[PDB]
């Protein structure tokens, strides 16, 4: 009943690990991509943590067998199969023989105390599966980690199974035959020399995973993901056992294990640490000629900024509506004149990790469709939240590549904005928005620790609306943060030629809240005077730089 | 009597002065201190003021003389004070002396008895050591008497007088001993209708003073000035009784008193809150606005305007100077110092004055600072009431004499103190320290303490760690790291457009740029630190940056973070 023809949809939790620093990133994306294809949906994933106890890859994914199973990129609200998972309700019997507790306990133990005797990249993801056991999800699991000729993909979770299966013999045959089941395989180029591998990789099968509950990037991992969920086999749900394992830490080696075991987000393709640097994003306003815009663009390079915001339709408040250029006829070009006059590398070759990350302010599916399409651009800043159109979530991911979204909050547009000020607790209504919708992409299979908070200052805000969100950003101090005060009316109210004088005490203003955010450790800000903002940055950092 | 006797001596007294006018305390309390300057002795320690929670100008003309002579010369050491400190060996009391357990036993019947009386407002306190030429505690008393009587308000207490332990239970002195004891120190001559108040006044007379041990105001203030102190009287030195009450506070109600008990420091005549706010002092050099051009001729219009300028900008001072004291290019030909401030200070006062406009600016008026090292420029300016403090960037060092200009009869200037070595050709080479923040620290305190031993009040000297004067860039942001060692302290600082900002950094307007945002950035890092005055070329940019935190931290309600998140949780 293993090759079952009886097809079903099970839950599982598996755990990503890579040790390798410089390439983390595209390790554990190219292990998530390969999971999508080979095992079903991702519906859950952590953050990226670096925890402390080349590029074959990319002609890899030109090779690849195709699944035997559909992919279906529709926006889901909602998972059943899921609900179930997390609440312990009913389903149907493993088809692999199960042990009780007390088995599982000793038969665990056991493994633990026998195996008594660098830099580690973790990730877990909760799959949707399509593959009817966990012994073949290994199989298949098994191909994957070879595949990528390195990777650890163990799985921590299979339904509300507990399993110990002692001594696993696997048939050379029966392994082509499992993965037949699931691929296409191609009877890398050749599958005949990779089975003659997983033959002997297979030794027992533990579900949950023997160390589930004692090691710590584990528990940290599930805490993001899975908090309220308790298995059979755990004294508590994974928050309660991930709070224990922290206050404990600290009474029996007074360690504060945070300090080890850094959350990280990405903007692009390399790893970021949580609240590690104020990056600057300097903004590009096309409204402009190419040649000039993409001047500036350089400009903002050499002044210091790590991101580009290029954005062709005006969002602040009460601004003109013009017919007679589309965001489309503004925007790409700019961003493909960029990419030329980048792209002419004669110049230092060393200096192409020198490359801003380039994002694209804007809510039209079209737009970012083409910029996506032509590798224009790496992130998405809808100030929408994706809201305005969720179609453009599918467009975040490709069959080899993940892109970041920074998701904003507002209400209505640039004409109603000003009046749609009433709020029943200010600060948590938007942090429970942002949350609502991140918990949407995070559903869709955008990696969590892709998408960056932004809580629109001068958005559906009275000016001390926006201050009162500035008062109380510590609130985003577990999340990716992004924000932009650069040029705004609250900056000004904030005060004791009328007009230039207003411009220069705003900017100056801006700087401050640089300052501000400098302190509380804001991830992005997004910036017009990018020397002015990089000199400010620079400084506070020298002043904490407290090297003799 | 020995009291009359005029067997003329040395005594060291220590004394507390409190008032409860608010918007006059500075005016009252200084007042105070001239009297007690004529009329007693020399003052040669102060407290700093605090704020604490439990016909004038005419008088001035018109004060009888003093049998005894003013000299306003400077000291390094008082050998009678030093003699008080230890308790080294001191002529006896002529009145009697009770002992501990007596002497212990009297107050707590006052301290007790009073309780009820109040068992059936802010105070503005400062305390002084003065050497006196009176003989008694009783004496002086009287005398203290005649000064509170002469203002008309005021409380002035004795606390200390050498060694001595007195409580006298019962007076009564016809109003013919009180005017010999009078006639002994003042010139009298109306006087009669003083005197006649000053008859039951003095009900006893409890040395040290029953209070001195229960009102942490008191202690406070004594904390500043003799913190090493023990009397017989006392279990432990005043600075431990200090500590014990804050901790007691702490341990046993709960409270922070520190929080209603506020240190005060004067600019020119208000309050300022020692770390309520930060300061901008804009920058007015003469030398530079007039000779950047490539001219020569001073233009004093043009650095009037900028004045004005400045303070519609925001700067609450402006600091005002000739010299050039920064390391660079020295372009002074034959124009004095002299000339290039008192002109310049003398239209300002000018322009001020013929404010055509109604005189609502009257209370907008900025503070004047004139950064000199001159005793003649300083004694130009202060003779014609052209400026309010002295910022003497060789803390004083160069001609010590410039402490007496701080003084007057009835004037108390504030002064900035700031550490340096050598010169702006010799400066940039000065630069090893022992201990960095600590040496330049302790070279501020010891200058505090020579002018507070020469009656400058400790709460008109400001501190200034002088950055970029013989220190490299990096010693520069080793102070500013440090700041915190000033938490105690009126702070002044200027780091506006010092070469050690650039050095933070990674056409040539671009540097100049980056100088002035980085410069943004640590008027920035000084509000949070709290530092009380900076002094800047861009007031506006400043000003706006400062605005702009001072909103971020202004909270509605202090406790709504914690509310509204239990909100949230609950749904
Ligand atoms: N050391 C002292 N200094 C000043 N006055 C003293 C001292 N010892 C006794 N006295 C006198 O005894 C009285 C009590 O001293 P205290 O300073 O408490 O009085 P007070 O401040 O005038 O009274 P209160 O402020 O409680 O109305 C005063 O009348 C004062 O003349
Ligand atoms: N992610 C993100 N975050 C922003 O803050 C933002 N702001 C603008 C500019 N929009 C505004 C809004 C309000 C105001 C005003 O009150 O002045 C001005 C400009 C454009 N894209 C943005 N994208
Ligand atoms: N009280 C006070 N405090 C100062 O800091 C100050 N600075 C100057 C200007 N002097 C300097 C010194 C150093 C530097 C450099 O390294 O660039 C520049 C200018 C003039 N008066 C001053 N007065
Ligand atoms: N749940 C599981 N996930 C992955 N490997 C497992 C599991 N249970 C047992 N193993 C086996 O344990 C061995 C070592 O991997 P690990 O236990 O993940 O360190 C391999 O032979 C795995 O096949
Ligand atoms: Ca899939
Ligand atoms: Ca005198
Ligand atoms: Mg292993
Ligand atoms: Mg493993
Ligand atoms: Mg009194």
């Amino acid at each position: 009943l293993i090759l079952s023809e009886e097809n079903k949809t099970n839950i599982a939790v598996l755990n990503l690990g890579t040790n390798d620093r410089r390439n983390a990133v595209l390790i554990l994306e190219t292990a998530l991509h390969l999971v999508e294809k080979y095992l079903g949906k991702i519906i859950n994933t952590s953050y990226l943590y670096e925890t402390v106890p080349v590029n074959y890859i990319n002609e890899l994914m030109q090779n690849l067998e195709e699944s035997k199973y559909e992919e279906n990129k529709e926006l889901i609200d909602k998972c059943e199969e899921y609900e179930t998972f997390l609440k312990n309700g009913k389903v149907d019997n493993s088809i692999l023989k199960e042990v009780n507790v007390e088995n599982y306990l000793l038969e665990c133990n056991n493994i633990i105390v026998k195996n008594d005797e660098s830099y580690f990249y973790n990730l877990t993801v909760v799959v949707k599966t399509f593959v009817n056991d966990p012994l073949s999800m290994l199989v298949v699991i098994k191909y994957i980690e070879e595949l990528m000729k390195i990777i650890d993909i163990d799985i921590l979770f299979f339904n509300d199974f507990t399993i110990f299966m002692k001594n696993i013999k696997l048939e050379k045959n029966m392994i082509y035959k499992i993965l037949s089941k699931y691929i296409h395989l191609e009877r890398f180029r050749d599958p005949q020399e990779i089975i003659n591998n997983m033959v002997d990789n297979i030794e027992f099968l533990s579900i949950p995973h023997v160390y589930t509950t004692h090691r710590y990037s584990i528990l940290l991992c599930l805490n993001d993901m899975i908090p309220e969920y308790k298995h059979n086999v755990l004294n508590n749900t994974i928050r309660c056992l991930y709070n224990k394992y922290v206050s404990r830490m600290k009474e029996q080696y007074n360690i504060n294990i945070k300090e080890n075991n850094k959350r990280i987000y990405v903007l692009k393709d390399r790893i970021s640490y949580l609240k590690e640097k104020t990056n600057i994003v300097g903004i590009l306003n096309v409204n402009v000629e190419p040649k000039r815009a993409v001047q500036r663009m350089f400009e903002m390079i050499n002044e210091g900024a790590s991101v580009i915001d290029i954005g062709g339709e005006s969002f602040g408040p009460f601004v003109i509506p013009n017919p007679k250029i589309s965001e489309r006829d503004l925007v790409v070009p700019v961003l493909q004149l960029f990419q030329k006059e980048w792209n002419d590398i004669k110049n230092k070759i060393v200096k192409c990790d020198a490359k801003p990350i380039i994002s694209i302010d804007t809510i039209n599916y079209n737009v970012f469709k083409e910029c996506v399409d032509n590798d224009l651009v790496d992130i998405l800043n809808d100030i929408s939240a994706c809201t305005n159109n969720p179609e453009i979530i599918k467009l975040l991911k490709k069959k080899n590549k993940f892109y970041s979204v920074v998701l904003m909050h507002k209400r209505g547009n640039p004409h109603t904005m000003d009046k749609l000020t009433n709020y029943d607790n200010l600060v948590y209504d938007i942090k429970n928005y942002l949350e609502q919708r991140l918990n949407f992409l995070v559903l869709n299979g955008i990696p969590r620790y892709r998408i960056l908070f932004d809580i629109g200052l001068g958005f559906a805000k009275k000016h001390d609306q926006s201050i009162k969100l500035l008062q109380n950003i510590h609130v985003y101090d577990e999340y990716p943060l992004f924000i932009g005060y650069s040029r705004k009316r609250f900056i000004t109210h904030c005060m004791n030629d009328k007009d230039q004088l207003l411009y220069q005490k705003n900017i100056c203003g801006g700087l401050a809240i640089a300052s501000y955010s400098y302190y509380k450790k804001v991830d992005l800000i997004r910036v017009h005077d990018v020397l002015e903002t990089k000199s400010v940055l620079d400084v506070l950092t020298k002043i904490d730089q407290v090297k003799d």
